[PDB]
């Protein structure tokens, strides 16, 4: 069972759209992947470290998309909304995953430095790149850039997130991605 | 005891400094404001209660510093940066109630539903000053109105918070506000 193990991922995945975590139990996973819920035990030590998981490769998606971009060299506008496009489909297709792990992190501390590592690492990235692009005089020399890139990456997790989640208030998901590039344009160009 | 519900409010203010809602009770409020527990209920039906007032005090009180600079009319850097002040300084004075009022949009309603009334109500007003730039002339016609100020409010309610709470990623207490009113200049004006 790495088949069992894959089962119970994508069971949880399927469930965590219907209801939230608190409403699924081991029981519930366990059923849904074929197995026993003392077999259940043998691939995960609870609900939660279930949920670690998908979250996990969800965020390892996003970023290795964003590295294959990176390895591969158009105007400056559509190298940031490809960009962002990454993080907007990456999560986009996974919203369950992605609603449900951003509530973890308030409870849980493994999902909450999941999720502040990669951020602090998309961050610098996102910095470098703002900085390459002020070293060619494109850009103009505004604020400190790794400060510039933490506001705008923490924009882009409450936009999209308030997006996915249908929150009011909330930009339209048909609206989100044109809306956080314009902002990232502007406040990287302008100044 | 408008004196004992005002003391009641003052002992959760100064207990939520120290440690989170879950570890603050009732006997520790009561005591707190010298009455005992059942005299707490006849002021508040919860802690939760307590929580959900002292919240409504300081988002009241941001509300009406913010209908205070709209009555009496400065750059354009600078008047964003008054409105966005306004934010800063009323939540950066009430940190442990600002944290612990956002932690609890997770677990209750109508912390969830204040928080909501009051954003849409920022952003209309937010999307109203932007329309009216562009009605002068000064501002030019690019993204919506609305959507444009949506994004920006989230931004700085994500931003604004993370500073305030140390969380990794984010912007230093010191540099928060010169890093969001340089996003919202550049994004209102450019494009
Ligand atoms: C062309 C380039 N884009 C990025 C880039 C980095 C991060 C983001 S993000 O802000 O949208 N990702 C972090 C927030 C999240 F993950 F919640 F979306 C967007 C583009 C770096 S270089
Ligand atoms: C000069 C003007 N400023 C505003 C203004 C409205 C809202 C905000 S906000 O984004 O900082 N408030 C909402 C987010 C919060 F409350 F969490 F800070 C800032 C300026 C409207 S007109």
């Amino acid at each position: 069972g790495d088949d069992r193990e894959l089962a119970i991922l994508a069971t949880a995945e399927n469930l965590l759209e219907d209801r939230p975590l608190a409403d699924i139990s081991v029981d519930d996973l366990a059923k849904g992947a074929g197995i026993s819920r003392p077999t259940f035990y043998f691939y995960f030590p609870s609900k939660e470290a279930v949920l670690l998981t998908l979250l996990d490769r969800v965020v390892n998606q996003a970023d290795m998309a964003l590295q294959t971009l990176a390895e591969n060299p158009t105007d400056r506008e559509n190298m940031w909304r490809t960009g962002i496009n990454v993080f907007f489909e990456t999560f986009g297709s996974h919203k369950a995953v992605t609603r449900a792990g951003q509530a973890a992190r308030a409870t849980s501390v493994e999902v909450a430095e999941l999720w502040s590592t990669f951020m602090q690492k998309w961050i610098a990235y996102t910095a470098a790149v703002i900085d390459a692009e002020r070293d060619r005089g494109a850009a103009p020399r505004t604020l400190p850039a790794h400060e510039l890139a933490t506001a705008l990456n923490l924009m882009n997790e409450r936009t999209l997130f308030a997006s996915f989640a249908g929150e009011q208030p909330s930009v339209p998901e048909a609206r989100v991605l044109d809306t956080l590039v314009h902002i990232w344009v502007t406040s990287i160009y302008g100044e």
